[PDB]
């Protein structure tokens, strides 16, 4: 069986509702967990899902530039696959493989309805209204190295203030956005989940850039190409679409 | 030096316009030429840009197997690339490589503004209104192979028709949108393209399926790993953004 690392993300992964005990697999739910049954149908391997330790996408520390959460159990052959949302990025193929993508993305802004506030540029020129990032992800690996001068400034005021706006996950970024006067720099399939639950919510402006999801593998492995070739078939057949339709609802 | 194989597309690949006769890699421009260039920047490597000699995307003989077009000659070891509009699709994945997608993308329909018709379904319970594909491209062979009612059927219609339906470009199935009535099955990133120049025309419903522009190469080479990272830098850099509006 391959040892499939995930991460809790509504509604990507999530813990499954039962009146009595669950036991592995049977714990968990979401798009992802569609994802890996379909592709383990096509593929005809047996799995075990485990959440990462860390609770992290991953990122490379600076100082020792060693790498945390999903990406490090790669690298360290912890884990065979990391079925998640997670982002196909530059720094992250240099150090893991990833199949081609199953869903479409990119960074957006979620705050609320009927404000002043339309754009990036917007939030970058003014301080009264924090914005964050969720810490160790893409989205702040993004500002983090961009030369851009508005995403430049939105992390020199990110980085300044971490500790008060950079959040652990999403569901702690999106709760903020609910409870304080927060914007929330996060991606834009997650912004739908969120929009189409949240009535008075918002994506705000367009996507800053343009990303996908795909499946990691350690570096060389030989079920990168396999995986690919199922989620193409997958998307083909209407399955993905359908996924999407059943998740977003 | 690499040979890049390529296929005449609007606005991904076209003859540059001069009054001075142009050679080699000169002749050409395109959002396709400056992804060329770039690329060819980041991991240092020249080239020779060479038109697909049939002219074709590639798909597959349902009779023997073999292929044509660009496919063909990434199979054949004819070219080292293929630079191009060319969809990441299942059937071809199972015989050549592709760099993950540097742009995103699903069949749409093109079709003229103030009808009722808002689908493929609208245009799927009916005959009045004609339409149709490129022949031998990835659009094509979505519905030929779709195991969905209502392309199904839109098959049945095409494919019974071909000789009056089917087409051999894009620029083709355009012009007959503008002269007949005719609605075209093609790529939303082409038809947004047409639809920023021809204001009578518009996209029909949304998107029908999802897929990805990749640079093709033989199965197995050591570019492919090596573009993909290249248009990852690309993309990162807001490069492939401003190349999309330059060109659109
Ligand atoms: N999906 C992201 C985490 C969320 C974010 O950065 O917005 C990643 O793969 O790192
Ligand atoms: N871009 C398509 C050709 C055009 C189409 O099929 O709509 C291909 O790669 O085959
Ligand atoms: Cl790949
Ligand atoms: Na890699
Ligand atoms: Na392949």
């Amino acid at each position: 069986s391959l040892i499939v690392t995930t991460i809790l993300e509504e509604p990507y992964v999530l813990f499954k509702k039962s009146d009595k005990p669950l036991y592995g697999n049977d714990r968990f739910e979401g798009y992802c967990i569609d994802l890996l049954r379909e592709l383990s149908t096509i593929l005809g391997f047996t799995y075990e899902i485990r959440l990462v330790e860390d609770g992290k996408y991953g990122a490379q520390d600076d100082v020792n530039g060693q790498w945390n959460g999903m990406v490090r159990e790669l690298i360290d052959h912890k884990a065979d696959l990391a079925v998640a949302p997670l982002a196909i990025t530059y720094v992250r193929e240099k150090v893991i493989d990833f199949s081609k993508p199953f869903m479409t993305l990119g960074i957006s802004i979620l705050y609320r309805k009927g404000t002043p506030i339309d754009s990036a540029d917007d939030l970058a020129k003014q301080t009264k209204i924090e914005y964050g990032a969720v810490e160790d992800g893409a989205t702040m690996t993004f500002f983090k190295k961009s030369k851009i001068s508005t995403y430049d400034k939105m992390w020199a005021f990110m980085s300044s203030r971490r500790q008060s706006v950079l959040v652990k996950s999403n569901e702690e970024g999106i709760q903020r956005v609910l409870t304080s006067d927060y914007a929330f720099l996060m991606e834009s399939t997650t912004i739908e989940f969120v929009t189409q639950r949240n009535c008075n919510l918002t994506q705000i402006g367009g996507l800053i850039d343009s990303k996908g999801y795909g499946v990691g593998t350690p570096m060389g492995s030989p079920y990168r190409d396999k995986i690919t070739i199922a989620i193409l078939q997958l998307q083909e057949e209407g399955k993905l679409h359908m996924m999407k339709e059943k998740w977003w609802r």
